[PDB]
């Protein structure tokens, strides 16, 4: 497939790294949005319940826990179907679409989760994070960032 943005030895590459990654999804989904409101802090008024907090307060916090893991897991979405161009494309830009209803939501918004993405995945696999990995990563969160933007304007 023409659309998808790696070779087939990558997107093995990917889904193996991933998996592994997974096992702690809803961790590394929880310091993804807190990377999230310490590099942008405009951000957190966006949900006004987080505005008060410290970065543990938040991680202990159910109502982040909720909203962590509703933004890790269409990444997770998006890795199982790397096989599957045409649901990866449907599932990506409907994510796009919620923030639609979102009062003040810009386009350029979402750019700022890829680097919030590559740190929570450097900080979950640590050793597992290769010279390699960081590559596709790059790469990859990129395009899916694309495809997010594309359910926005739309
Ligand atoms: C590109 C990465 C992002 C992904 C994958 C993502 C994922 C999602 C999903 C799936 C929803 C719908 C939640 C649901 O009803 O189940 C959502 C809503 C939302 N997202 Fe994002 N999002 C991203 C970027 C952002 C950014 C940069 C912000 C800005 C702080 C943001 C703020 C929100 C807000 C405020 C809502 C609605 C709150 C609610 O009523 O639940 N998101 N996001
Ligand atoms: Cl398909």
């Amino acid at each position: 497939d023409p659309r998808f943005p790696l070779t087939a030895r990558d997107k093995f590459s990917l889904v193996k790294s991933w998996k592994t990654f997974s096992r702690n999804l809803e961790s590394a989904g929880k310091e993804m949005l807190l990377k999230l409101f310490i590099e942008h802090p405009d951000m957190k008024d966006l949900f006004p319940k987080f505005k008060a907090k410290t970065p543990d307060q938040l991680r202990n916090d159910e109502s982040f826990e909720e909203a962590a893991l509703a933004h890790i897991t269409p990444y997770d979405q998006a890795v199982q179907d790397s096989d599957n161009v045409d649901i990866l494309l449907t599932n990506l830009k409907r994510v796009g679409r919620q923030h639609k209803t979102v009062p003040g939501f810009q386009e350029s918004y979402f750019e700022r989760m890829e680097k919030c993405l590559v740190f929570a995945l450097q900080t979950t696999l640590a050793d597992a994070y290769t010279e390699n990995m960081e590559r596709i990563y790059k790469i990859w969160i990129s395009w899916t960032t694309e495809k997010i933007r594309e359910g926005f304007r739309e």
